[PDB]
């Protein structure tokens, strides 16, 4: 049951750099095994330097400021510390320590960063993820057509998505019962 | 297809053993081997000879940074690659294939099924575990 729940999570970044980049914007939700949303976590945006800001690249800059994340980033009060506090006191109250995996749209590059800066919210989740990105290029390869029916660079709006792709890939792709 | 849509749409499947040892292979959109690349040994050379066979090998088979990487857990062995293989995995795709999680996603909704999944330490034996374990999930749990 609880051990089957699902911890949905999408980082917006100010790049790919792991040495250098930092994350901007977190969003986390809990569903259950059949995909239903129990818990929506907090969704924050994080502070960070300006000079960080002013030294993205030109696909961030643009694409961030104009969401207006970056104008957010600059208003935020929220520090990365108080951040993982808050996700880490959600993931706690919302799931079992250590058995469930973290979910999203090539999950993996959020679980790098996750690992080097929210290290202790990492520790309270399984190792497992469950990509989504894996069942598109699977739908993509093997359902062309389903793939062309399949369904702003924000962190809540991203995972939403996320969580209903694969259900319409579970709803197409999958075998019925 | 298309021409060339084939070719965009094959795997390169790996797998790192730990001394680490490294294989390599390429399989079609089907699933089907079509290349064995190399399988090397670094710590019986070094990391950077073995970085350029596997780009060789790797630029003979597939476009560049159209093909993922694939594999049991491969998130893993992409974050060691990445840091120590970046000129290889610039070549792939950023998105995976990983195995688990259609094995996760089994296990959540198709027990039944998922009860007779397939489950040595070479990794070319991990890599054609990966690949048979794919394609009973394809066999098994996708739509006909
Ligand atoms: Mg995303
Ligand atoms: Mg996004």
């Amino acid at each position: 049951s609880m051990a089957q729940r699902m911890v949905w999570v999408d980082l917006e970044m100010t790049g790919l750099d792991i040495e250098k980049d930092q994350i901007i914007e977190m969003a986390c939700l809990i569903t259950d095994s059949d995909l239903n949303i129990l818990a929506e976590g907090p969704n924050l945006i994080i502070k960070q330097p300006d000079e960080l800001l002013d030294s993205m690249s030109d696909w961030c800059k643009e694409h961030h400021g104009k969401s207006g994340l970056t104008k957010a980033v600059k208003e935020s009060t929220i520090t990365l510390q108080q951040a993982e506090y808050e996700f880490l006191s959600f993931v706690r109250q919302q799931t079992p320590p250590g058995l469930c995996p973290l979910a999203g749209n090539s999950v993996h590059e959020d679980k790098k960063f996750l690992d080097k800066y929210m290290p202790q919210f990492m520790k309270h989740l399984h190792y497992r993820i469950i990509d989504v990105s894996t069942v598109k290029e699977l739908c993509r390869r093997w359902y062309p057509e389903e793939y062309e029916f399949a369904p702003s660079h924000r962190a809540l709006d991203a995972i939403s998505e996320s969580i209903k792709e694969l259900q319409f890939y579970r709803n197409n792709i999958f075998k019925k019962k």
